[PDB]
């Protein structure tokens, strides 16, 4: 799809089996979620953000769909007040941005 | 212009007069620099982000020189990490994701 900034970028994927809203970001380097839960052995990493830092566990090669393609990709789960798709899923499905 | 998403989005601006790289973000709802100054009277907001929150000044009416645009703009200023474009001003310059 295309789509204008009107409205904030949400978009449905599955992500591990889970159903969620997350916000198309591309000022997030990372895809991020809360309140999920993946199997196998994760990493951890402390992350930052504008309000501080996060700590998340980063799990690898976690199927999500996403806009009508299933990827494998990398993914942070930890309590973000917003799930975020970042430039890491995006890259997978060619996104651009027009300005 | 069209980008890819590979690089983080950074784009050159002239925010009240002042020269800045910021992450075109379209997960960020407002636009929002590090030390830069502007004149005039402003109103306290507090923000949130990942991690916790940040203290801004909302200045009004701001000119924002961005993409070959000319814009009048919201701006926040307050110690984020990185710059960011948000919705509010890339709205005003017709910007749209493809995915
Ligand atoms: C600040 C950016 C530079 C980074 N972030 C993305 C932004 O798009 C967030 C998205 C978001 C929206 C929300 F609604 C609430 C949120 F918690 C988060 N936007 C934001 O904070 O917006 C704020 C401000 C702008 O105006 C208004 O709009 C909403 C509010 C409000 C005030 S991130 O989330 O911190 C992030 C993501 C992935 C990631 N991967 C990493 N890689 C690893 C180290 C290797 S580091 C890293 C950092
Ligand atoms: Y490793
Ligand atoms: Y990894
Ligand atoms: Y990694
Ligand atoms: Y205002
Ligand atoms: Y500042």
């Amino acid at each position: 799809p295309q789509i204008t900034l009107w409205k904030r970028p949400f978009v449905t994927v599955k992500v591990g089996g889970q159903l969620k809203e997350a916000l198309l970001d591309t000022g997030a380097d990372n895809t991020i979620f809360e309140d999920i839960n993946l199997p196998g052995r994760w990493k951890p990493k402390m992350v930052g953000g504008i309000g501080g830092f996060l700590k998340v566990r980063e799990y690898d090669q976690v199927p999500i769909e996403i806009a009508g393609h299933k990827v494998i990709g990398t993914v942070l789960v930890g309590p973000t007040p917003v799930n975020v798709i970042g430039r890491d899923t995006m890259t997978q499905i060619g996104a651009t941005l027009n300005f």
